[PDB]
Formats: C-alpha cells, sequence, structure tokens
C-alpha cells in the first residue's frame, strides 16, 4: 500500500486519445477559483471483482456537496456540475493497485476533472481551502497536462505542523496517492510560465468506503447542515 | 474613542440620494466571491483640518493589493477595480468622529464599495478569508442597504480564540468600528430571506497612518512579495 510516510508518487500509463481534449469542454466552476477553474464531476461505486480486479459503476448524477469543516470556501452548498464525459477508470485502477484498497467492502469515489488557468498577473489558485484534509480516507491527484505553467507545487503536512515535510511539483503523467486522514495537503498557485495564458489539467479522486459514502440524501443533509 | 472591548456600533446619518442607486452600477468582483460580489474601490489621503474636522483627497487610482498573510484567498495579486463614483466621505466622517483618530499625523484610507448577492441555494459569502485581521489599524464597516436577506452576522474574536465574544447582525443604517489589531472578525454568509434574490450593500473603510499606508510602489511590492 502507501509509503511509510502516508503517500506514494506514481507514473501513469498512457491515456486514451479522448482524455486530454476533453478538458477544453469543461465549463467554468461557478463556485471555486473566481473564474480560473473549469470542472466536470462524476461519482462511482467501486466493487471488488473476482480475479482480484475492481468494477466501476457510475452513479446517478447529483450535485456535489462537501462540509465547511473540510472546505471553508466551497463547503455547505449544493454545487451543480456537469458529468464527466470521458472514462477515467483505467487511470484510477492504477491508483487502486498502489493503494491496496480493502477488498472486504465496497467503496465510493468522487471524481473531479479540473482545469486551472493562469495568465500574466493572475495566478490560478489550486487550494483556496489552504492546508486541508479532503475528509475522505484516500485521495489520488493525477496530472494529465500542463501547458505554459510554473508553480503548482504539492506540499504535504503533518497535522498542526508549521511547515510541510514533503514538497514536489507533480508533472504531467504523475499522480500522488494520499492518506487523507493522516496527512494534510496544499498546492501552490499555478503561474504563467512566460506572461501568457497557461493551464494545468488534473483529475482528483476521493475514496470513501460505501458505508461512509459521500453520496445521497443523508450525506447531503449532513454536509449542508440541514 | 472605541469601546473598551475594541469596537463600537453606531447609527449612520441619512445619506445622499445618489448613494443607494450607485450599487446597481458596481461591476462584478473578478477576484472574490465567485460571482456573488460586485465592487468599486478608491483610496484617499485623510488629513486633520482646522476647526477640528478632516479633509479628504482622492488619490490617483491604483490596483488594490493586499497580503496573503491577512487574506489568503485574495492576497498577493493585483486586483483591478473601477473607482467609486459617489462620495462616501460624509459617512466616513461619522466613523472618524467616533474613532477619535489621532490628529498628530495624516492617514490613508482604502474604501471598498461592495454588493453581495444571495439567492435560493446560493448564499453570498462575506468573509471567505475566515476569521481574520484586515492588516490595518482601524476598520469601519457600514451597511447601506439590505434587501430580502438574512444571515450576515458579524462576529468579533479575541486573537486566537475558538469562539467569538460578540455577535450581531448589522442592519441598514448601522456601522461597526473596529480595532483591527486587537480583535479579529468574520461575518456569516448572506442568505436569501425567502428563496429569491436578495442583496447586501456595504462600504468598508480601512484606516492606516500615512507612514504605514497601503498605497504606492513600496506597498505593492511588499504585498505581491516581489
Ligand atoms: N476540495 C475540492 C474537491 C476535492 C475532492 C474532495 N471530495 O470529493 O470531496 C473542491 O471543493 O472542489
Ligand atoms: N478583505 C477585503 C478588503 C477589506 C478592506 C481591507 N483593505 O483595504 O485592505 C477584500 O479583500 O476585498
Ligand atoms: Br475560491
Ligand atoms: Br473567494
Ligand atoms: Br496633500
Ligand atoms: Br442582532
Amino acid at each position: 500500500p502507501l509509503g511509510t510516510e502516508g503517500f506514494t508518487v506514481i507514473d501513469l500509463p498512457e491515456v486514451a486519445p479522448d482524455i486530454l481534449p476533453s478538458y477544453d469542454r469543461c465549463p467554468v466552476d461557478d463556485y471555486m477559483g473566481n473564474g480560473t477553474r473549469f470542472k466536470r464531476f462524476s461519482q462511482y461505486k467501486l466493487t471488488p471483482a473476482e480475479d482480484d480486479t475492481w468494477s466501476f459503476k457510475r452513479l446517478p448524477h447529483r450535485d456535489y456537496t462537501t462540509y465547511k469543516k473540510f472546505n471553508p470556501v466551497g463547503g455547505g452548498i449544493r454545487r451543480v456540475y456537469e458529468p464527466i464525459e470521458v472514462d477515467f477508470t483505467p487511470l484510477i485502477s492504477e491508483g487502486i493497485r498502489e493503494l491496496g484498497l480493502d477488498r472486504s467492502e465496497p467503496w465510493q469515489i468522487n471524481v473531479h476533472q479540473n482545469r486551472t488557468r493562469a495568465d500574466g498577473g493572475r495566478p490560478g489558485p489550486l487550494t483556496p481551502e489552504g492546508v486541508h484534509h479532503d475528509g475522505h480516507e484516500f485521495v489520488m491527484i493525477a496530472i494529465l497536462n500542463k501547458v505554459n505553467v510554473a508553480g503548482g507545487t504539492t506540499r504535504l503536512w503533518k497535522p498542526g505542523a508549521d511547515a510541510p515535510f514533503w514538497s514536489g511539483t507533480l508533472e504531467a503523467g504523475q499522480a500522488v496517492l494520499l492518506d487523507d486522514r493522516g496527512l494534510a495537503h496544499d498546492v501552490t498557485d499555478v503561474l504563467s510560465a512566460d506572461g501568457g495564458p497557461g493551464h494545468r489539467d488534473i483529475v482528483i479522486i476521493a475514496f470513501s468506503r460505501w458505508a461512509e459514502k459521500w453520496y445521497g440524501d443523508e450525506h447531503d443533509a449532513a454536509a449542508l447542515e440541514e
């Protein structure tokens, strides 16, 4: 499973030819990033399959809801996103293999397909939450494309620490897997590499056991404090 | 001067008839509030005048810059805003009288004319910074108009405290004056009162001594970490 410090960085396999172009068709995120972020969102059930594989089932499309206690800037509201068009589940299966997810019960994943844009004088913020936990058990963050950007350095923190214990800029074709309970994280802003427009295209996958799923009326009521 | 707990709430005089309509002509804030906020911005030199009054001089229009250490979601960047069209200096004089601003040196003020909109299912965030200091010596927040909104409760905090020591919902025609060093503040989100659109129209005035002004090349370089 994960490295002893609670994270692993991996190389990603080649992706299908529809993945990178699909980022050009992500609409603006009306809730986060103040116009610098573009997003699609889908959720899946993840079940252990015989032959020691995993089965993915796309769930009916629902608004994204998270808790203010994890995300103070985007929590506590219904966030209406459009579904992801392409199939990230081959990519996600690489992360699962490295996580060694507990096969004794089913899992539920949130999948966020994000583009953040940077331009001269306007960095693209990646973690306006600051140093945070996502609220899930594991998180996978995969970088699919970077064009004309600098910055975007991932920092991993022990809870309460004054400084991160690991920093690294993930490049296209890399992913980090995180123990999202034991570690906190942030990412420095995306910067324009030369003064002109640039962008950073990623997918974030948040893993929870189905028994603790971030999906459905009970989760929504809890996250919205209803 | 201010109350012994570092703040005072005051009633405001009647304002000129052009002030309330001017909020309809404030452009969207491209940098904060994710489309829920509209803003104009101007800066003034503030000097003591004989017969125990104060004189205001509007300074050449410059981008707003603040520090990430005070504002993690809107700091560290050049924020290009349009100037304020109306004259808030009569209202600001009411706050100055209550502050008892030291007349032994000149001052510099930042003036933010803000509208935050709320709608059903979409609150209007007021302090995405969370509990914060603005970074100035004194702050005045004046409420000019509230239409069909709830929430928007000001909370004042001792430094490092885990709960506020005072809470109150400022109404149209009220202002709070704050010791921005000795106390921190936040405000709960603006909510739609009935499920439909509503808005809250305010002006924020941040006071610094001219010797510590938030204006000009040196300030900008420090706030941008250049
Ligand atoms: N904090 C990110 C989402 C990261 C994934 C967490 N999850 O699915 O709850 C956002 O609010 O857009
Ligand atoms: N934190 C508010 C500004 C409040 C006044 C503070 N000032 O002038 O620096 C914003 O970023 O829009
Ligand atoms: Br944001
Ligand atoms: Br914001
Ligand atoms: Br002068
Ligand atoms: Br009240």
